[PDB]
């Protein structure tokens, strides 16, 4: 009932971090083993005596000394029989209707080992990416469960596959986008199977580039292949039916990183032209809405749907005017929704890593998001509220945490912290957040922790304010219930005469601006100061290997 477990993973990625918090907070020990090399590999093993390794997320063989000797249960994204690294990839490109995920038993041969428990589920049209984070993971921790039962009865046998087939690792020529002979149905099962990465390569405007995070477009037409418009950095590109927005990009070459498709393609693009949409306008077709208002029961909902949670200094401000004029309308609470995958994961670290100077783009970045956090902040006549449907880290989760009410979706993974880029003091007014949510003492253990956080264990600590629904949908929904019913009702207008004598008092007023200056302080000697670790720790992030 409390066994010692040993991971194994290339890398301590998603998956393998909502995992981790699943077990840890079941009361067991979890070891984390990223892979190194073989002989590391039996060595870490041998060190630990693990009752159980489990390898969330592998790139290469396990060591047969260490699997024949301890019990090592492998997850693998696809059903029962599907053999082969990129399953995912290849269930795209099929179009398969039915996937599932599989936790099998190491042996010799890849993917061969008996089934432990597997799940199945309809799929969806989109991102490889997207499929992972939410079908795939859900799946992958029901089976672990059930496998860590059936690892405590000992009296488990588990199942021969039977049925099997092997993909190999799929090549670029299969992903390659052609716009004069893919429609748009091909080009975005081509991106979505290809998204985060490799990436679907494509020639646009004559350069040679990677293709990131498509979506379709019913109302610009044109020539396949040409540039159709221009959008918050987005490109519209010609199918041979129709058009599809491409937001990110890669240069084919080494030293290259994900960027915006406007900042890839540069001078490449100055015939077009921009092709605006705000996000309170309604729109009868299919279009590329980065950010998107609507209004429901009194309430704004502000989707932002920022590629992979980051959030560039002009995101920034394109969210600080959504969030103004939000605060200009006949609604009684405001909803940050973020994206489904992720609320936020803070300041961009491409477009940081990118820019002629990084320190200066850093100070941009935290000017803006703390830009953001001030205006939220100073909202006394209105419901402020966090809608957390995916993963937030680092200064996405202190961006939460300004709004009055933070509520996340059950399996949300939160990294309060920033131990994984240099050590950042950190901004977004949390000196003024989170001392009001636990404390000083706490709060200083939070960001000290390394380790995920399950948007469970957040609610505990009371570092947010409640916890529910299985999938984004289901979230949604039920935070629109509670928000609706709250400012129905007598308490909503007794809250907001306290929020109004606080927020517009000069005390308090400049009480926060202390706390930006303070933080602002801080930030600035990380960004420009003789300890560099910031810029390594983020160099090392941005260009990690695949
Ligand atoms: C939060 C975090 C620990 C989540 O870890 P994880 O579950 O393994 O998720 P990943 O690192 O795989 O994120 C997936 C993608 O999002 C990208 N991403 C995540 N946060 C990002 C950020 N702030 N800026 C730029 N890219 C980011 C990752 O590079 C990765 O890119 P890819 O899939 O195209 O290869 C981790 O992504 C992180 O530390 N992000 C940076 C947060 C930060 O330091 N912001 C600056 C201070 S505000």
């Amino acid at each position: 009932s409390h066994m010692r477990i040993l991971f194994l993973s290339y890398r301590f990625n998603s998956l393998s971090q909502r995992l981790y918090c699943e077990l840890t907070e079941r009361e067991h020990e979890v070891s984390v083993e990223l892979d190194v090399h073989p002989d590391l590999t039996v060595e870490a093993a041998e060190l630990y005596k693990p009752d159980l390794i489990i390898a969330p997320f592998l790139k290469r063989k396990i060591p047969q000394e260490v699997w024949k000797k301890y019990k090592t249960l492998i997850i693998h994204p696809g059903p029962p029989g599907d053999r082969g690294p990129n399953a995912l990839d290849w269930a795209i490109m099929k179009g398969e209707r039915i996937w599932g995920v599989t936790l099998l038993e190491a042996s010799e041969e890849y993917d061969a080992g008996d089934v432990w428990a597997y799940r199945t589920f309809p799929m969806r049209f989109a991102r490889k990416a997207s499929i992972y984070r939410n079908e795939v993971t859900e799946g992958v921790v029901e089976c672990v469960l059930e496998a860590l039962e059936n690892f405590e009865r000992g009296d488990f046998k588990p199942t021969p596959q039977k049925e099997h087939w092997w993909n190999p690792k799929m090549e670029q020529e299969l992903r390659r986008v052609d716009w004069e002979q893919d429609d748009t149905k091909t080009v975005l099962r081509k991106v979505y199977a290809s998204d985060s990465q490799p990436g679907a390569s494509s020639k646009v405007l004559g350069k040679e580039v990677l293709l990131f995070n498509a979506y379709p477009e019913e109302e610009l037409k044109g020539k396949p292949g040409e540039v159709l418009a221009l959008r918050d950095e987005a490109v519209c590109i010609g199918t041979r039916d129709g058009a599809v927005w491409i937001t990110h990009m890669r240069e084919r070459k080494k030293e290259s990183i994900k960027l915006p498709s406007a900042r890839v393609l540069g001078e490449f693009l100055k015939g077009v032209k921009e092709d605006p949409i705000k996000p309170w306008e309604k729109v009868d077709f299919k279009t590329y809405r980065e950010i998107l208002y609507e209004e429901e029961d009194g309430i704004g909902f502000i989707h932002f749907n920022f590629y992979n949670g980051a959030m560039s200094t002009e995101q920034c401000y394109r969210l600080l005017e959504t969030i103004k004029y939000a605060k200009k309308r006949p609604v009684k609470a405001i909803v940050l929704l973020g994206s489904e995958d992720f609320f936020s994961n803070g300041m961009n670290l491409n477009t940081i890593e990118n820019a002629e100077s990084p320190a200066d783009e850093s100070w941009r970045n935290i000017n803006a998001i703390d830009d953001v956090c001030e205006e939220i902040l100073k909202t006394p006549d209105k419901l402020t509220v966090a809608g957390m449907q995916g993963n937030a880290g680092a200064g996405g989760v202190f961006l939460a945490l300004t709004c009055d009410l933070v509520f996340a979706r059950e399996g949300v993974v939160l990294n309060p912290h920033y131990k994984n880029i240099g050590n950042l003091y950190g901004s977004e007014f949390w000196t003024y957040t989170l001392p009001k949510r636990v404390g000083w003492e706490k709060g200083k253990e939070v960001m000290e922790n390394r380790m995920p956080i399950s948007s469970k264990k957040a609610f505990e600590i009371g570092l947010i304010d409640g916890v529910f629904g299985k999938t984004p949908k289901e979230f949604r929904q039920r935070l629109k219930e509670r928000i609706k019913n709250f400012i129905n009702s007598k308490d909503f207008y007794e809250f907001i005469e306290k929020k109004k004598k606080e927020r517009t008092s000069g005390e308090w007023l400049e009480e926060i601006q202390k706390c930006r200056e303070h933080e602002l302080e801080k930030m600035k000697l990380n960004f420009y100061g003789f300890d560099t670790s910031y810029h390594i720790a983020r160099y090392y992030f941005v260009r990690r290997k695949p």
